[PDB]
């Protein structure tokens, strides 16, 4: 009901998580092909849901920075810095013990989101 | 809606994840107070999201065999023995990298789950 039963629902969020390794665009095409986007991390609680939904392997967010310009959210909406994005790199991916900086480019796997119903 | 926004809903079911370690009694006394049970676990992908929403620490879930008798969910149901159970005592917890026994008495964290809606 408030999510395909296949997506898991928490905090109002339906999330997705891949079998498959991407690029940060790639990923991003992917999500949007399901009316989602990588995922947006607005709370603690979102974070460490997603830390752990993750597991071991990095898995690419829905954080990223063109240059010259700040961290934006995959939706576009602008971010409020509300934690640090670590490393020197232009897309954010986390994973149990991380969340950090890696090139876009990198195929990792990745998670997306969108708002219930 | 499914779910309490707090709990996580994922194929049909609604999971808690707790922040303290009990042993299996008192985590399915825990449970049983929000109408829940220590999770019962009927697919593939429920393990498999399980092991994930866990981590790296051992969680209690929903299976327990008394002296004589056979493994039974914490809800009474019986158990199909769709999957093994290995290790030589009488609950069973999970982690990412496995799903074995460990005495009962032992205080870990668990999760427990109830239908949606
Ligand atoms: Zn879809
Ligand atoms: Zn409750």
């Amino acid at each position: 009901s408030s999510c395909s039963e296949d997506w898991v629902g928490y905090q109002r969020k339906c999330y997705f998580i891949s079998t498959v390794k991407r690029s940060w665009t790639s990923a991003q095409n992917a999500c949007s092909e399901h009316g989602a986007t990588l995922a947006v991390i607005d709370s603690e609680k979102d974070m460490n849901f997603l830390k752990r939904y993750a597991g071991r392997e990095e898995h690419w967010v829905g954080l990223k920075k063109e240059p010259g310009h700040p961290w934006k959210w995959s939706n576009g909406k602008e971010f409020n810095n509300w934690f640090n994005v670590t490393g020197s790199d232009k897309c954010v991916f986390l994973k149990n013990t991380e969340v950090s900086s890696m090139e876009c480019e990198k195929n990792l796997y990745w998670i997306c989101n969108k708002p219930y119903k």
